[PDB]
């Protein structure tokens, strides 16, 4: 069975050219994240992972749901690769809230377009790029939301945020290929390990045109473009689990189950 791209060109809303171009590229860059969340609902809820093709788009694509970085950005390549663009997998250690080496638990693109190589990330989660970057160290990149730039460590590079007028690094690369069945040994141990968050915390967010909203168990962030950040504690499972489905536009399966389980473990 095929990557089914009209599909998921209208589950992200884009009713643009089909081609290889870099304004495609950037258009689907910028509706990617906004259309699909970033979240951890199946780890949470004790749920399989699944990053082949079949799975994948059944369940962010015709189901309409998220998922986190390899969900993201698997079927992100998938996409471009079906409309003509030159894509290859990277992985990346995740400096974001992190001890002194962190597992290669992210994952990115990088595209050739006419030989100058572009990052893409639509999965990093709060801070998910809404522009392609160029692979250029030491510029400041703006995008449609923050400024973002590259900077170059001895073999890899770092991929930074201007945040409260800070260079806040969220993770670090090299340009190391990585395939599918690596994704899957990395996505087994952050979905199914004891120790991995990703399975004990509530952890979402989606990008917006003029705002970035982001949730760690029971705060909600809501970040404008070149603004404030509001803030809000979230007091109940109820609102917890209202908070995800309306504001956050994320599916919830169990929802019982989802608000047994953040009762348990004192979340809120
Ligand atoms: C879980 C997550 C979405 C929560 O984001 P959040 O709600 O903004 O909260 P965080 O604690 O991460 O943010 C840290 C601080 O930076 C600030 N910040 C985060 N994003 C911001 C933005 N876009 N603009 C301004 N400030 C921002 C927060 O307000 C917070 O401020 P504080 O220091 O006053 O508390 C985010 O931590 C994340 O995306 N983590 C990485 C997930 C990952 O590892 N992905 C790859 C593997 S799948």
């Amino acid at each position: 069975p095929p990557f089914d791209l009209d599909a998921y060109l209208a589950r992200i809303g884009y009713t643009g050219p089909r081609n290889a171009s870099l304004d495609t590229l950037k258009a689907l860059h910028f509706a990617h994240p906004q259309a699909i969340p970033w979240e951890n609902i199946d780890p949470f809820l004790g749920r399989p992972v699944r990053l082949d093709l079949a799975a994948l788009q059944d369940k962010i694509v015709l189901g309409g749901r998220g998922g986190y970085c390899f969900e993201h950005n698997l079927l992100f390549m998938h996409a471009l690769k079906a409309l003509g663009f030159e894509v290859g997998g990277l992985a990346a250690r995740v400096l974001w809230g992190q001890d002194a080496i962190t597992a290669r638990s992210h994952m990115l693109l990088r595209v050739e377009l006419d030989g100058r190589t572009y990052i893409a990330d639509v999965g990093f989660g709060g801070l998910t790029l809404t522009a392609p970057l160029l692979l250029e160290p030491g510029r400041e990149q703006k995008t449609p939301h923050e400024p973002f730039r590259i900077v170059e460590a001895d073999d890899h590079f770092r991929l930074q945020a201007a945040i409260g007028g800070d260079w806040r690094s969220l993770y670090r690369f090299d340009l190391q290929p990585q395939y599918e069945v690596d994704y899957s040994v990395t996505n087994y141990f952050l979905s199914t390990s004891p120790t991995s968050h990703f399975l004990s915390s509530v952890i979402a967010a989606r990008a917006a045109p003029d705002r970035r909203y982001a949730l760690r168990g029971n705060r909600l962030s809501i970040h404008h473009l070149g603004g404030r950040t509001e803030q809000t504690e979230i007091a109940t499972a109820a609102d917890l689990a209202d908070t995800l489905q309306g504001l956050l536009g994320i599916i919830i399966p169990d929802r019982t189950a989802f608000e047994a389980k953040v009762r348990e473990t004192k979340i809120v």
